[PDB]
């Protein structure tokens, strides 16, 4: 039947085991999903040599996902958009297919714990019922500071597709977006 994801029991690539042990509780708390047959779920991680709040400034910017994500043609919010849970954005994706805009809802926004998350509620065929959470975490050793970003999702696997071909696609996109997040925020940090 349905199960629970095991992201909090395994070290994700791009994380050290020591980083993992520090984050195990947060992964259980924020990066766990109810998972059914015909769905898949992944957790990706990215180390960033930038202060937590610098990275969080970009991660929390729900109206501008193109600031760190690839393959966004445009993103539009309401005329009276405010950064609140329940708010929505229309994201036009670059796919090589005809005009495809996904409507995405802001599910979580916690400025104190540095957690946010969203779901695709319509307009996406490759990633139906995609739901995702991003968390940001500070680390220190001997005065040296860095940040880890964790991003997970759950999503339906389309009929005809294997779990592997949905997972590889969604993983690749998150991984590339986290690389861009790191580039952008490290640039922000060093030029701050």
């Amino acid at each position: 039947l349905s199960t629970i994801t095991t992201h909090h029991l395994t070290v994700p690539p791009g994380l050290t085991p020591e980083e993992f042990q520090e984050l195990s509780s947060s992964i259980a708390e924020f990066h766990s999903y109810r998972i059914n047959p015909g769905q898949c779920s992944s957790l990706l991680a990215q180390r960033i040599h930038a202060p937590v709040e610098t990275v969080w400034t970009v991660v929390r910017r729900f109206d501008k996902p193109q600031t760190y994500k690839h393959f966004i043609k445009s993103c539009s919010v309401g005329e009276d958009f405010r950064m609140t849970v329940g708010s929505t954005r229309d994201v036009t994706v670059i796919s090589g297919l005809p005009a495809a805009t996904s409507t995405e809802r802001l599910d979580i926004l916690d400025d104190d714990r540095h957690v946010t998350g969203f779901s695709i509620i319509g307009g996406e065929h490759r990633l139906r019922n995609y739901r995702s959470v991003t968390t940001v975490h500070g680390f220190e050793r001997d005065g040296e500071i860095w940040t880890v970003v964790l991003e997970s999702y759950v999503v339906d696997v389309p009929e005809g597709n294997t779990e592997e071909d949905t997972r590889l696609f969604a993983d690749t996109v998150v991984k590339l977006n986290l690389q861009k997040l790191a580039s952008v925020t490290e640039t922000l940090a060093r030029e701050a």
